[PDB]
Protein backbone atom coordinates (compact mmCIF):
# COMPACT_ATOMS: atom_id res chain seq x y z
CA UNK A 1 0.00 0.00 0.00
CA UNK A 2 3.13 2.21 -0.08
CA UNK A 3 3.37 2.30 -3.93
CA UNK A 4 1.94 5.88 -3.91
CA UNK A 5 4.67 7.10 -1.56
CA UNK A 6 7.67 5.21 -3.00
CA UNK A 7 6.98 6.19 -6.64
CA UNK A 8 5.29 9.56 -6.00
CA UNK A 9 7.78 10.27 -3.17
CA UNK A 10 11.55 9.65 -2.86
CA UNK A 11 11.76 8.69 -6.58
CA UNK A 12 9.52 11.47 -7.97
CA UNK A 13 11.29 14.49 -6.36
CA UNK A 14 14.71 12.99 -7.22
CA UNK A 15 14.01 13.64 -10.95
CA UNK A 16 14.27 17.42 -10.12
CA UNK A 17 17.94 18.56 -10.00
CA UNK A 18 20.11 21.71 -9.34
CA UNK A 19 23.79 21.32 -8.40
CA UNK A 20 23.68 21.51 -4.52
CA UNK A 21 21.40 18.47 -4.31
CA UNK A 22 24.71 16.69 -4.87
CA UNK A 23 23.89 16.55 -1.14
CA UNK A 24 21.56 13.56 -1.85
CA UNK A 25 24.67 11.87 -3.24
CA UNK A 26 26.59 12.81 0.03
CA UNK A 27 23.68 11.54 2.16
CA UNK A 28 23.73 8.22 0.25
CA UNK A 29 27.40 7.71 1.16
CA UNK A 30 27.13 8.71 4.91
CA UNK A 31 23.82 6.75 5.27
CA UNK A 32 25.21 3.63 3.56
CA UNK A 33 28.51 3.68 5.47
CA UNK A 34 26.40 4.05 8.67
CA UNK A 35 24.20 1.11 7.59
CA UNK A 36 27.34 -0.94 6.80
CA UNK A 37 28.74 -0.19 10.27
CA UNK A 38 25.49 -0.87 12.26
CA UNK A 39 24.98 -4.26 10.62
CA UNK A 40 28.47 -5.34 11.50
CA UNK A 41 29.12 -3.52 14.80
CA UNK A 42 25.68 -4.04 16.23
CA UNK A 43 24.70 -7.43 14.73
CA UNK A 44 21.28 -6.04 13.48
CA UNK A 45 19.63 -6.80 10.12
CA UNK A 46 19.94 -4.48 7.06
CA UNK A 47 16.53 -2.87 7.39
CA UNK A 48 16.98 -2.36 11.17
CA UNK A 49 20.41 -0.95 10.37
CA UNK A 50 19.15 1.51 7.72
CA UNK A 51 16.26 2.41 10.12
CA UNK A 52 18.61 3.35 12.97
CA UNK A 53 20.95 5.12 10.53
CA UNK A 54 18.22 7.45 9.27
CA UNK A 55 16.77 7.72 12.79
CA UNK A 56 19.85 9.76 14.02
CA UNK A 57 19.51 12.48 11.41
CA UNK A 58 15.75 12.90 11.36
CA UNK A 59 13.03 13.39 14.12
CA UNK A 60 11.79 9.94 13.08
CA UNK A 61 12.73 7.91 16.18
CA UNK A 62 14.67 4.71 16.81
CA UNK A 63 12.38 1.90 17.91
CA UNK A 64 13.98 -0.56 20.28
CA UNK A 65 17.20 -0.02 18.23
CA UNK A 66 19.92 2.13 19.83
CA UNK A 67 23.69 1.38 20.28
CA UNK A 68 25.05 -0.87 23.04
CA UNK A 69 28.82 -0.83 22.59
CA UNK A 70 31.30 2.04 23.08
CA UNK A 71 32.44 1.77 19.47
CA UNK A 72 29.01 2.24 17.92
CA UNK A 73 28.03 4.82 20.59
CA UNK A 74 31.01 7.04 19.71
CA UNK A 75 30.46 6.33 15.94
CA UNK A 76 26.87 7.49 16.29
CA UNK A 77 28.16 10.75 17.84
CA UNK A 78 30.64 11.39 14.95
CA UNK A 79 28.16 10.32 12.26
CA UNK A 80 25.28 12.23 13.97
CA UNK A 81 26.99 15.61 13.46
CA UNK A 82 27.90 14.84 9.80
CA UNK A 83 24.53 13.54 8.62
CA UNK A 84 22.32 16.06 10.51
CA UNK A 85 23.08 18.60 7.75
CA UNK A 86 22.76 16.44 4.64
CA UNK A 87 19.32 15.36 5.81
CA UNK A 88 18.20 18.96 6.55
CA UNK A 89 18.84 20.33 3.07
CA UNK A 90 17.58 17.10 1.41
CA UNK A 91 14.34 17.48 3.39
CA UNK A 92 14.04 21.13 2.27
CA UNK A 93 14.74 20.72 -1.47
CA UNK A 94 12.57 17.60 -1.41
CA UNK A 95 9.80 19.53 0.41
CA UNK A 96 9.62 22.47 -2.10
CA UNK A 97 9.68 19.97 -4.95
CA UNK A 98 6.36 18.68 -3.54
CA UNK A 99 4.73 22.17 -3.72
CA UNK A 100 6.28 22.87 -7.15
CA UNK A 101 4.60 19.59 -8.15
CA UNK A 102 1.16 21.00 -7.28
CA UNK B 1 -9.85 22.71 28.26
CA UNK B 2 -7.65 21.80 25.29
CA UNK B 3 -9.98 24.32 23.55
CA UNK B 4 -7.89 27.46 23.99
CA UNK B 5 -5.07 25.51 22.18
CA UNK B 6 -7.09 24.00 19.36
CA UNK B 7 -9.12 27.25 18.91
CA UNK B 8 -6.36 29.85 19.55
CA UNK B 9 -4.07 27.43 17.72
CA UNK B 10 -4.38 25.10 14.71
CA UNK B 11 -7.72 26.76 13.73
CA UNK B 12 -6.98 30.48 14.35
CA UNK B 13 -3.46 30.91 12.95
CA UNK B 14 -3.96 28.26 10.32
CA UNK B 15 -5.96 30.97 8.46
CA UNK B 16 -3.06 33.26 7.59
CA UNK B 17 -2.40 32.50 3.88
CA UNK B 18 0.12 33.34 1.14
CA UNK B 19 0.20 31.22 -2.00
CA UNK B 20 2.84 29.09 -0.15
CA UNK B 21 0.88 28.00 2.98
CA UNK B 22 -0.65 25.62 0.48
CA UNK B 23 2.06 23.50 2.19
CA UNK B 24 -0.56 22.73 4.88
CA UNK B 25 -2.61 21.33 2.00
CA UNK B 26 0.35 19.21 0.89
CA UNK B 27 0.91 18.13 4.49
CA UNK B 28 -2.64 17.11 5.27
CA UNK B 29 -2.60 14.57 2.40
CA UNK B 30 0.78 13.13 3.54
CA UNK B 31 -0.17 12.79 7.31
CA UNK B 32 -3.51 11.22 6.14
CA UNK B 33 -1.78 8.91 3.67
CA UNK B 34 0.50 7.66 6.48
CA UNK B 35 -2.37 7.29 9.00
CA UNK B 36 -4.36 5.00 6.62
CA UNK B 37 -1.31 2.81 6.13
CA UNK B 38 -0.47 2.60 9.90
CA UNK B 39 -4.06 1.73 10.82
CA UNK B 40 -4.24 -1.01 8.18
CA UNK B 41 -0.68 -2.37 8.12
CA UNK B 42 0.38 -1.84 11.81
CA UNK B 43 -3.20 -2.50 12.99
CA UNK B 44 -3.06 0.44 15.46
CA UNK B 45 -6.00 2.76 16.38
CA UNK B 46 -6.53 5.92 14.35
CA UNK B 47 -5.28 8.30 17.08
CA UNK B 48 -2.18 6.17 17.77
CA UNK B 49 -1.87 5.61 14.02
CA UNK B 50 -1.85 9.42 13.58
CA UNK B 51 0.42 9.83 16.62
CA UNK B 52 3.10 7.86 14.82
CA UNK B 53 2.54 9.73 11.48
CA UNK B 54 3.02 13.19 13.06
CA UNK B 55 5.98 11.81 15.03
CA UNK B 56 8.34 11.27 12.01
CA UNK B 57 8.74 14.93 10.98
CA UNK B 58 8.54 16.50 14.40
CA UNK B 59 10.50 16.35 17.71
CA UNK B 60 7.14 15.27 19.39
CA UNK B 61 8.33 11.71 20.08
CA UNK B 62 6.75 8.41 19.00
CA UNK B 63 5.32 6.45 21.90
CA UNK B 64 5.86 2.87 22.71
CA UNK B 65 4.92 2.98 19.02
CA UNK B 66 7.47 1.93 16.46
CA UNK B 67 6.98 -0.18 13.24
CA UNK B 68 7.23 -3.91 13.82
CA UNK B 69 6.87 -5.12 10.26
CA UNK B 70 9.17 -4.63 7.23
CA UNK B 71 6.72 -2.66 5.13
CA UNK B 72 6.01 -0.36 8.09
CA UNK B 73 9.80 -0.05 8.56
CA UNK B 74 10.55 0.71 4.82
CA UNK B 75 7.53 3.00 4.39
CA UNK B 76 8.42 4.95 7.56
CA UNK B 77 11.68 6.05 5.94
CA UNK B 78 10.30 7.11 2.51
CA UNK B 79 7.49 9.00 4.26
CA UNK B 80 9.84 10.40 6.89
CA UNK B 81 12.32 11.90 4.37
CA UNK B 82 9.61 13.85 2.51
CA UNK B 83 7.40 15.04 5.37
CA UNK B 84 10.17 16.36 7.60
CA UNK B 85 10.52 19.32 5.22
CA UNK B 86 6.75 19.80 4.89
CA UNK B 87 6.40 19.84 8.64
CA UNK B 88 9.00 22.54 9.14
CA UNK B 89 7.89 25.40 6.80
CA UNK B 90 4.28 25.00 8.02
CA UNK B 91 5.55 24.99 11.64
CA UNK B 92 7.50 28.17 10.86
CA UNK B 93 4.54 29.91 9.23
CA UNK B 94 2.19 29.27 12.20
CA UNK B 95 4.87 30.30 14.72
CA UNK B 96 5.44 33.44 12.60
CA UNK B 97 1.66 33.95 12.84
CA UNK B 98 1.54 33.64 16.67
CA UNK B 99 4.06 36.49 17.18
CA UNK B 100 2.22 39.06 15.07
CA UNK B 101 -0.95 37.95 16.93
CA UNK B 102 -0.33 40.12 20.05
CA UNK C 1 26.30 22.58 40.52
CA UNK C 2 24.03 23.81 37.62
CA UNK C 3 24.04 27.33 39.25
CA UNK C 4 26.76 27.95 36.58
CA UNK C 5 24.45 27.40 33.56
CA UNK C 6 21.23 28.96 34.78
CA UNK C 7 23.02 32.31 35.42
CA UNK C 8 25.71 31.84 32.66
CA UNK C 9 23.10 30.73 30.08
CA UNK C 10 19.31 30.50 30.49
CA UNK C 11 19.14 33.90 32.29
CA UNK C 12 22.29 35.24 30.55
CA UNK C 13 21.30 35.26 26.86
CA UNK C 14 17.68 36.40 27.27
CA UNK C 15 19.03 39.75 28.62
CA UNK C 16 19.68 40.65 24.99
CA UNK C 17 16.54 41.68 22.97
CA UNK C 18 15.37 42.49 19.36
CA UNK C 19 11.85 42.84 18.11
CA UNK C 20 11.57 39.03 17.43
CA UNK C 21 12.37 37.75 20.90
CA UNK C 22 8.76 38.67 21.60
CA UNK C 23 8.89 34.95 20.54
CA UNK C 24 10.03 34.04 24.09
CA UNK C 25 6.74 35.42 25.51
CA UNK C 26 4.67 33.20 23.22
CA UNK C 27 6.89 30.18 23.83
CA UNK C 28 6.73 30.87 27.59
CA UNK C 29 2.91 31.03 27.35
CA UNK C 30 2.62 27.84 25.19
CA UNK C 31 4.77 25.76 27.56
CA UNK C 32 2.88 26.88 30.77
CA UNK C 33 -0.43 25.85 29.26
CA UNK C 34 1.01 22.49 28.08
CA UNK C 35 2.49 21.69 31.47
CA UNK C 36 -0.80 22.55 33.25
CA UNK C 37 -2.69 20.20 30.95
CA UNK C 38 -0.32 17.29 31.63
CA UNK C 39 -0.23 17.69 35.42
CA UNK C 40 -4.02 17.94 35.38
CA UNK C 41 -4.87 15.68 32.43
CA UNK C 42 -2.08 13.17 32.61
CA UNK C 43 -1.56 13.17 36.39
CA UNK C 44 2.29 13.70 36.15
CA UNK C 45 4.27 16.09 38.41
CA UNK C 46 5.09 19.75 37.45
CA UNK C 47 8.61 18.88 36.15
CA UNK C 48 7.63 15.56 34.46
CA UNK C 49 4.90 17.56 32.79
CA UNK C 50 7.28 20.50 32.14
CA UNK C 51 9.87 18.11 30.80
CA UNK C 52 7.40 16.46 28.39
CA UNK C 53 6.42 19.96 27.24
CA UNK C 54 9.98 20.82 26.26
CA UNK C 55 10.53 17.28 24.91
CA UNK C 56 7.97 17.74 22.08
CA UNK C 57 9.44 20.70 20.25
CA UNK C 58 13.17 20.28 20.84
CA UNK C 59 14.96 17.09 19.89
CA UNK C 60 16.16 16.18 23.41
CA UNK C 61 13.71 13.27 23.83
CA UNK C 62 11.25 12.10 26.48
CA UNK C 63 12.50 9.10 28.34
CA UNK C 64 9.76 6.99 29.94
CA UNK C 65 6.85 9.37 29.59
CA UNK C 66 4.42 9.30 26.70
CA UNK C 67 0.77 10.45 26.80
CA UNK C 68 -1.70 7.58 27.59
CA UNK C 69 -5.07 9.23 27.00
CA UNK C 70 -6.65 9.84 23.64
CA UNK C 71 -7.39 13.32 24.95
CA UNK C 72 -3.78 14.08 25.86
CA UNK C 73 -2.58 12.33 22.67
CA UNK C 74 -4.43 14.86 20.53
CA UNK C 75 -3.35 17.70 22.87
CA UNK C 76 0.22 16.88 22.12
CA UNK C 77 -0.54 16.55 18.33
CA UNK C 78 -2.02 20.07 18.17
CA UNK C 79 0.34 21.58 20.75
CA UNK C 80 3.32 19.99 18.93
CA UNK C 81 2.81 21.89 15.62
CA UNK C 82 2.37 25.35 17.24
CA UNK C 83 5.32 25.31 19.64
CA UNK C 84 8.05 23.89 17.34
CA UNK C 85 8.55 27.10 15.32
CA UNK C 86 8.73 29.19 18.50
CA UNK C 87 11.35 26.68 19.70
CA UNK C 88 13.42 27.22 16.53
CA UNK C 89 13.61 30.99 16.76
CA UNK C 90 14.18 31.38 20.49
CA UNK C 91 16.71 28.50 20.22
CA UNK C 92 18.41 30.17 17.26
CA UNK C 93 18.47 33.77 18.64
CA UNK C 94 19.67 32.51 22.01
CA UNK C 95 22.47 30.44 20.40
CA UNK C 96 23.78 33.32 18.27
CA UNK C 97 23.83 35.41 21.45
CA UNK C 98 26.32 32.86 22.97
CA UNK C 99 28.61 33.22 19.92
CA UNK C 100 28.39 37.02 20.21
CA UNK C 101 29.61 36.45 23.80
CA UNK C 102 33.04 35.03 22.87
CA UNK D 1 36.14 0.93 10.79
CA UNK D 2 34.73 4.21 12.07
CA UNK D 3 38.18 5.66 11.12
CA UNK D 4 36.79 6.39 7.68
CA UNK D 5 34.03 8.49 9.35
CA UNK D 6 36.16 9.97 12.19
CA UNK D 7 39.13 11.15 10.10
CA UNK D 8 37.34 11.66 6.75
CA UNK D 9 34.58 13.43 8.76
CA UNK D 10 34.23 15.20 12.20
CA UNK D 11 37.84 16.49 12.00
CA UNK D 12 38.52 16.46 8.20
CA UNK D 13 35.72 18.96 7.52
CA UNK D 14 35.63 20.27 11.08
CA UNK D 15 38.81 22.31 10.29
CA UNK D 16 37.00 24.46 7.57
CA UNK D 17 36.77 27.88 9.29
CA UNK D 18 35.07 31.30 8.88
CA UNK D 19 34.48 33.78 11.73
CA UNK D 20 31.05 32.21 12.39
CA UNK D 21 32.41 28.73 13.30
CA UNK D 22 33.39 30.05 16.69
CA UNK D 23 30.27 28.04 17.72
CA UNK D 24 32.34 24.78 17.55
CA UNK D 25 34.32 26.41 20.39
CA UNK D 26 31.13 27.27 22.24
CA UNK D 27 29.79 23.76 21.53
CA UNK D 28 32.90 22.10 22.95
CA UNK D 29 32.61 24.06 26.24
CA UNK D 30 28.81 23.49 26.64
CA UNK D 31 28.90 19.82 25.48
CA UNK D 32 31.73 19.30 28.00
CA UNK D 33 29.95 21.04 30.90
CA UNK D 34 26.84 18.80 30.31
CA UNK D 35 28.86 15.57 30.10
CA UNK D 36 30.60 16.48 33.40
CA UNK D 37 27.17 17.17 34.91
CA UNK D 38 25.63 13.93 33.57
CA UNK D 39 28.62 11.88 34.64
CA UNK D 40 28.33 13.34 38.17
CA UNK D 41 24.53 13.58 38.74
CA UNK D 42 23.13 10.63 36.72
CA UNK D 43 25.96 8.33 37.78
CA UNK D 44 26.45 7.39 34.08
CA UNK D 45 29.71 6.31 32.34
CA UNK D 46 31.45 9.28 30.66
CA UNK D 47 30.73 7.84 27.20
CA UNK D 48 26.98 7.49 27.95
CA UNK D 49 27.06 10.95 29.55
CA UNK D 50 28.51 12.21 26.27
CA UNK D 51 25.97 10.07 24.34
CA UNK D 52 23.02 11.71 26.17
CA UNK D 53 24.58 15.19 26.06
CA UNK D 54 24.76 15.00 22.23
CA UNK D 55 21.39 13.14 21.89
CA UNK D 56 19.71 16.40 22.98
CA UNK D 57 21.22 18.77 20.40
CA UNK D 58 20.80 16.28 17.53
CA UNK D 59 17.87 14.18 16.09
CA UNK D 60 19.73 11.13 17.43
CA UNK D 61 17.65 9.71 20.27
CA UNK D 62 19.03 8.91 23.70
CA UNK D 63 19.22 5.16 24.29
CA UNK D 64 17.28 3.86 27.20
CA UNK D 65 19.11 6.69 29.10
CA UNK D 66 17.28 9.78 30.43
CA UNK D 67 17.45 12.11 33.55
CA UNK D 68 15.83 10.36 36.52
CA UNK D 69 16.72 12.93 39.16
CA UNK D 70 14.97 16.28 39.38
CA UNK D 71 18.16 18.33 39.14
CA UNK D 72 19.09 16.53 35.95
CA UNK D 73 15.59 17.14 34.55
CA UNK D 74 15.87 20.84 35.67
CA UNK D 75 19.31 21.01 34.07
CA UNK D 76 18.35 19.32 30.74
CA UNK D 77 15.62 21.88 29.86
CA UNK D 78 17.96 24.86 30.39
CA UNK D 79 20.81 23.19 28.50
CA UNK D 80 18.68 21.87 25.59
CA UNK D 81 17.44 25.41 24.74
CA UNK D 82 21.03 26.69 24.74
CA UNK D 83 22.85 23.96 22.96
CA UNK D 84 20.29 23.13 20.20
CA UNK D 85 21.05 26.12 17.95
CA UNK D 86 24.81 25.52 18.19
CA UNK D 87 24.37 21.89 17.03
CA UNK D 88 22.27 23.32 14.16
CA UNK D 89 24.65 25.94 12.69
CA UNK D 90 27.68 23.64 13.03
CA UNK D 91 25.63 20.84 11.35
CA UNK D 92 25.10 23.07 8.32
CA UNK D 93 28.69 24.34 8.07
CA UNK D 94 29.91 20.74 8.39
CA UNK D 95 27.24 19.73 5.80
CA UNK D 96 28.22 22.43 3.31
CA UNK D 97 31.74 21.15 3.97
CA UNK D 98 31.21 17.61 2.61
CA UNK D 99 29.51 18.99 -0.53
CA UNK D 100 32.37 21.53 -1.09
CA UNK D 101 34.62 18.42 -1.13
CA UNK D 102 33.53 17.05 -4.58
CA1 LIG E 1 14.17 13.54 17.52
CA1 LIG F 1 15.35 9.98 15.73
CA1 LIG G 1 12.97 8.80 20.30
CA1 LIG H 1 9.80 12.49 17.40
CA1 LIG I 1 11.98 15.20 21.39
CA1 LIG J 1 17.56 13.85 19.91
Amino acid sequence: TLMFKRFFGAVRTSWRDPSTRGAVLSLAIIVTAATIFYTLAEKWSVIDSLFYAVSVGLPMGNGPLSPTLTLSKIFTLVYAILVVGLFVTVGGSLASAIVQNN
